[PDB]
DNA sequence: CTTAT
DNA sequence: GGGATAAG
DNA sequence: CTTAT
DNA sequence: GGGATAAG
């Protein structure tokens, strides 16, 4: 089967990604900027108990350190924890958004290519390493001491194009061994187009050993393989539609 | 003096005014009107005392009469009464606003002429009369039965621009007459402008004499006669300024 | 008094 | 959207 | 919890 | 202008 025969590939049998080709991300401030300490809000009792497991599988992966900060930022009780980012997104030097709109993405997908693969990348942001020199910027409290994420954080202003152009470097090559497939990408979500069923076969086969192999994960539950109608960034392709 | 020399000119004493070259006026309606009868919401007796003394002063001037209309509009507690006439207003047919803008009519002022003379006319709307066809729309109730106007009624939307083409009309001779002088007319109010005293002074004893003769009443307690400095539309004209 | 802004 | 406001 | 719309 | 709302 196709969980079988990639089990790197797949979040649900190669564990936590983490992007081996990537040097570790430096997150650069706007030129005024100086630390924000904000401080932590009591949490109730409920919602600490909800997020605690979730804190401690993150530092078991080494995704949340310890550390000391001159940076806090409050978590709220969403339970899983979500962080306040607003104040260190707007001391953090501003990036060119180079994602494309979906729209403007799914013009490149030409009629002759009509069987698709569709993937879904697992904890995404989390496969890109920050720089030690950054990690102090997202640092929050946890009941005491501050823990810090080692990756690229949710709720931070730039990941999605600091994924979506990470990802880019990466598959650039495996663009030029398959001439003749499609590959759209969306931050975390992958759409991949061929001719015939076996070239789908073929490339969707290379496409997860080439993600495997560079640290991604996919999600085998949510993977659609080499249909003639896929669902894609909230569009149905089907007949070359839509 | 000026009020004794023009006896006929003046509102104090020449009596209510009345333009008897201007033909009474036909207020033509919207294509599509019907009349509109608004029912007289009780006025208290407080405001019925204020306004009695003011009708009396009108029905023994003759502007207003009794009549039956199927038109009917509601007399307000301001005392003395303001009639409510925007559902009259909607019915009437619009005319083209020619009435100039006061910044515009005084660009007309050239800097020769520094002798100014201002009069403003009495009750000016009611010296235009109303065709016995179109005095029934501007009928109201009086405690029972309706009175209407024989004059050009106030809150009415053409009055202003039909009182300053009649007045244009009736004073065109004048300006004819009096090459030299300047004359703005801002519906009922009026400046004459001239280069020498003694040029102002003629002149205003011309308009004077003009103006009584064709039924109408400048304000003698408000008049500003053969001054260098006067106020007029809220200027002070003073050093040819403003 | 109701009604446009 | 509504109540404070100005105006007929 | 705070805060932009 | 403020309270209901969505989002970090």
């Amino acid at each position: 089967t196709w969980l079988s025969d990639f089990p790197q590939a797949w979040a649900e049998t190669g564990g936590m990604g983490l992007a081996v080709r990537q040097a570790p991300l430096i997150i650069p401030l706007k030129a005024t900027s100086t630390p924000v300490s904000i401080k932590q809000y009591p949490m109730s009792q409920e919602a600490r108990l909800g997020i605690k497991p979730h804190i401690q599988r993150l530092l078991d992966q080494g995704i949340l350190v310890p550390c000391q900060s001159p940076w806090n930022t409050p978590l709220l009780p969403v339970y899983r924890p979500v962080q306040d980012l607003r104040e260190v997104n707007k001391r953090v030097e501003d990036i060119h958004p180079t994602v494309p709109n979906p729209y403007n993405l799914l013009s490149g997908l030409p009629p002759s290519h009509q069987w698709y693969t569709v993937l879904d990348l697992k904890d995404a942001f989390f496969c890109l390493r920050l720089h030690p020199t950054s990690q102090p910027l997202f640092a929050f409290e946890w009941r005491s001491g501050q823990l810090t994420w080692t990756r690229l954080p949710q709720g931070f202003k730039n990941s999605p194009t600091l994924f979506d152009e990470a990802l880019h470097r990466d598959l650039a090559d495996f663009r030029i061994q398959h001439p003749d497939l499609i590959l759209l990408q969306y931050v975390d979500d992958l759409l991949l187009a061929a001719t015939s069923e076996l070239d789908c076969q073929q490339g969707t086969r290379a496409l997860l050993q080439t993600l495997g192999n560079l640290g991604y994960r996919a999600s085998a539950k949510k993977a659609q393989i080499c249909q003639k109608q896929v669902k894609y960034l909230g569009y149905l392709l089907k007949e070359g539609q839509r």
